[PDB]
């Protein structure tokens, strides 16, 4: 029944847009930028309907990795796409905005490292990429519900096509994966190789636009960098406390008595993470330009409150 406000419309193209004002708009933005990925009749509106609100309710009340992290993470994709709409297939566009939309799926609140050291049931389960081959698991155990399968209509070999694109994107947003994946596609950026018709380069590049979107609030203006990075900080420091009562010290980023470090902690992640990697985005993908704008934009911020 929802229809989103007529500012909004052009608003929502650009790259620095922030969903965290229109929290009671979010399903309705998400239907919003399906629709202009992939058409009006890409997916039956009661099924994709069913299930935004089942992802919705599948998402912790963790501080950081939440509902509106997906939301964000999925409208960050919806720009790309949109700004690089040919250069993806109708499958590729579907996929990658449901992919975003479930990629911290029943996020706990805690790293991969934190479940892999304290021999959590989930690390038992998954040995690497633990909390993202739980993200894939998530997906496909909600759309196997009672009318949620938004894919169903799609032919056998398409379907299958789907979820593995899915699969490929929500496991690509394990951080660990990125700095080889950035490093492979760099090479074959310089060396003139890189070919987008070649399947696994392909990959490779969904792979760095997953990282390029789970990591997008550095893109934003930055009042709203600084209150994610605040949430986030939220989140390492919950994780820091665990630790601590089990006998750990915590590295500084998830100690809440180092608090003084995160403005050097984040000037190290934006030039070992985010810099290179919207650097990298940006020679393959030039229109994504002007996310590596706003990262540099943030990265000045950061070097102010040092200085
Ligand atoms: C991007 C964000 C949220 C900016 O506030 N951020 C930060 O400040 N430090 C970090 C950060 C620091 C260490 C490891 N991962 C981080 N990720 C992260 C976490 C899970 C999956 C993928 C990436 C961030 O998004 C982030
Ligand atoms: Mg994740
Ligand atoms: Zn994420």
């Amino acid at each position: 029944q929802f229809t989103l406000p007529v500012r909004l419309c052009k608003e929502i193209e650009l790259f620095h847009f922030d969903i965290g004002p229109f929290e009671n708009m979010w399903p309705g933005i998400f239907v919003y930028m399906v629709h202009r990925s992939c058409g009006t009749s890409c997916f039956e509106l009661e099924k994709l309907c069913r299930f935004i609100m089942s992802v919705k309710k599948n998402y912790r009340r963790v501080p950081y990795h939440n509902w509106k992290h997906a939301v964000t993470v999925a409208h960050c994709m919806y720009a790309i796409l949109q700004n690089n709409h040919t250069l993806f297939t109708d499958l590729e566009r579907k996929g990658l905005l449901i992919a975003c939309l479930c990629h911290d799926l029943d996020h706990r609140g805690f790293s991969n490292s934190y479940l892999q050291k304290f021999d959590h049931p989930l690390a038992a389960l998954y040995s690497t990429s633990t909390m993202e081959q739980h993200h894939f698991s998530q997906t496909v155990s909600i759309l196997q519900l009672e009318g949620h399968n938004i894919f169903s209509t799609l032919s056998s070999s398409e379907y299958e096509q789907v979820l593995e694109i899915i699969r490929k994107a929500i496991i690509a947003t394990d951080l660990a994966l990125y700095f080889g994946n950035r490093k492979q596609l760099e090479e074959m950026y310089q060396t003139g190789s890189l070919n987008l018709n070649n399947q696994s380069h392909r990959d490779r590049v969904i792979g760095l636009m997953m990282t390029a979107c789970d990591l997008c609030s550095v893109t934003k203006l930055w009042p709203v960098t600084k209150l994610t990075a605040n949430d986030i900080y939220a989140e390492f420091w919950a994780e820091g406390d665990e630790m601590k009562k089990l006998g750990i010290q915590p590295i500084p980023m998830m100690d809440r008595d180092k608090k003084d470090e995160v403005p050097q902690g984040q000037l190290g992640f934006y030039n070992a993470v985010a810099i290179p990697c919207y650097t990298t985005l940006t020679q393959i993908l030039p229109p994504t330009e002007p996310l590596l704008k706003a990262c540099r934009d943030n990265l000045s911020q950061w070097e102010k409150v040092i200085r």
